[PDB]
Protein backbone atom coordinates (compact mmCIF):
# COMPACT_ATOMS: atom_id res chain seq x y z
CA UNK A 1 0.00 0.00 0.00
CA UNK A 2 1.31 3.72 -0.24
CA UNK A 3 2.39 3.85 3.37
CA UNK A 4 5.19 1.41 2.50
CA UNK A 5 5.29 2.93 -0.81
CA UNK A 6 5.82 6.26 1.54
CA UNK A 7 8.54 4.85 3.48
CA UNK A 8 10.39 3.09 1.27
CA UNK A 9 10.73 6.15 -0.67
CA UNK A 10 12.37 8.03 1.88
CA UNK A 11 14.40 5.25 2.93
CA UNK A 12 16.00 4.83 -0.37
CA UNK A 13 16.00 8.86 -1.19
CA UNK A 14 17.95 9.02 2.43
CA UNK A 15 20.36 6.28 1.73
CA UNK A 16 21.10 7.14 -1.85
CA UNK A 17 22.75 10.25 -0.19
CA UNK A 18 24.05 9.39 2.98
CA UNK A 19 26.62 6.95 3.40
CA UNK A 20 26.15 4.93 6.91
CA UNK A 21 22.51 3.59 7.89
CA UNK A 22 21.40 2.67 11.45
CA UNK A 23 18.11 0.13 11.45
CA UNK A 24 16.85 -0.48 14.63
CA UNK A 25 13.81 -1.81 16.22
CA UNK A 26 12.08 -3.64 19.17
CA UNK A 27 10.18 -7.03 19.64
CA UNK A 28 8.85 -9.00 22.39
CA UNK A 29 10.77 -11.96 23.35
CA UNK A 30 8.75 -14.31 20.73
CA UNK A 31 9.07 -12.59 18.06
CA UNK A 32 12.53 -10.65 18.32
CA UNK A 33 14.77 -13.05 16.73
CA UNK A 34 12.19 -13.37 13.15
CA UNK A 35 12.44 -9.13 13.89
CA UNK A 36 16.09 -8.88 13.84
CA UNK A 37 16.49 -11.63 11.01
CA UNK A 38 13.92 -9.24 9.14
CA UNK A 39 15.86 -6.50 9.83
CA UNK A 40 19.27 -7.90 9.03
CA UNK A 41 17.55 -8.72 5.58
CA UNK A 42 16.67 -5.35 4.67
CA UNK A 43 20.37 -4.12 5.62
CA UNK A 44 21.28 -6.78 3.40
CA UNK A 45 19.16 -5.50 0.59
CA UNK A 46 19.87 -2.26 0.53
CA UNK A 47 23.72 -2.72 1.08
CA UNK A 48 23.25 -4.97 -1.81
CA UNK A 49 21.08 -2.27 -4.32
CA UNK A 50 22.43 1.23 -2.66
CA UNK A 51 25.94 0.23 -1.16
CA UNK A 52 25.37 1.82 1.76
CA UNK A 53 26.63 0.24 4.92
CA UNK A 54 23.90 -0.39 7.28
CA UNK A 55 24.41 -1.83 10.54
CA UNK A 56 21.66 -3.23 12.75
CA UNK A 57 20.48 -3.15 16.49
CA UNK A 58 17.70 -4.77 18.05
CA UNK A 59 15.97 -3.99 21.75
CA UNK A 60 13.40 -5.67 23.76
CA UNK A 61 9.74 -3.78 23.17
CA UNK A 62 9.83 -0.94 25.47
CA UNK A 63 13.58 0.33 25.89
CA UNK A 64 13.13 3.23 24.35
CA UNK A 65 15.59 4.46 26.32
CA UNK A 66 18.08 2.10 25.44
CA UNK A 67 17.04 2.90 21.59
CA UNK A 68 17.55 6.76 22.13
CA UNK A 69 21.13 6.29 23.70
CA UNK A 70 22.00 3.72 20.65
CA UNK A 71 20.28 6.39 18.10
CA UNK A 72 22.31 9.42 19.31
CA UNK A 73 25.62 7.49 20.19
CA UNK A 74 25.45 5.60 16.11
CA UNK A 75 27.96 6.89 13.55
CA UNK A 76 25.33 7.11 11.05
CA UNK A 77 23.52 9.45 8.16
CA UNK A 78 19.98 8.06 8.61
CA UNK A 79 18.17 6.30 11.30
CA UNK A 80 15.38 3.98 10.33
CA UNK A 81 13.24 3.24 14.06
CA UNK A 82 10.51 0.56 13.86
CA UNK A 83 8.46 0.41 16.99
CA UNK A 84 4.38 0.34 18.06
CA UNK A 85 5.40 4.00 19.66
CA UNK A 86 6.36 7.04 18.55
CA UNK A 87 9.76 8.14 20.16
CA UNK A 88 10.36 10.93 21.69
CA UNK A 89 12.52 13.71 20.85
CA UNK A 90 16.09 12.44 20.48
CA UNK A 91 20.48 13.50 16.57
CA UNK A 92 21.67 15.10 13.77
CA UNK A 93 21.13 12.18 12.15
CA UNK A 94 17.90 11.98 9.55
CA UNK A 95 15.33 9.92 11.59
CA UNK A 96 12.81 7.67 9.99
CA UNK A 97 10.24 6.44 12.40
CA UNK A 98 8.75 3.10 10.88
CA UNK A 99 5.08 2.44 13.02
CA UNK A 100 4.13 -1.06 13.19
CA UNK A 101 2.23 -3.05 16.09
CA UNK A 102 4.11 -6.36 17.49
CA UNK A 103 2.01 -8.76 15.27
CA UNK A 104 3.16 -6.72 12.20
CA UNK A 105 6.81 -6.16 11.96
CA UNK A 106 8.17 -8.60 10.62
CA UNK A 107 5.52 -8.12 7.86
CA UNK A 108 6.09 -4.44 7.36
CA UNK A 109 10.26 -5.10 7.19
CA UNK A 110 9.09 -7.76 4.63
CA UNK A 111 7.25 -5.23 2.78
CA UNK A 112 9.64 -3.07 2.41
CA UNK A 113 12.35 -5.41 1.57
CA UNK A 114 9.98 -6.22 -1.57
CA UNK A 115 9.57 -3.08 -2.29
CA UNK A 116 13.21 -2.09 -2.69
CA UNK A 117 13.91 -5.00 -5.01
CA UNK A 118 10.96 -3.79 -7.18
CA UNK A 119 12.12 -0.50 -7.34
CA UNK A 120 15.37 -2.17 -8.71
CA UNK A 121 13.25 -3.63 -11.60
Amino acid sequence: GELIQKYIDEILAEAEAGKKLLLIGAGPAAAKAAIEEAMKRLAETLEELLGVEVKVEIVDDGEYEKAAKIIKEADADVVVFISTKELKKITKAKLINILAADADKVAVLDALIAAARARAL
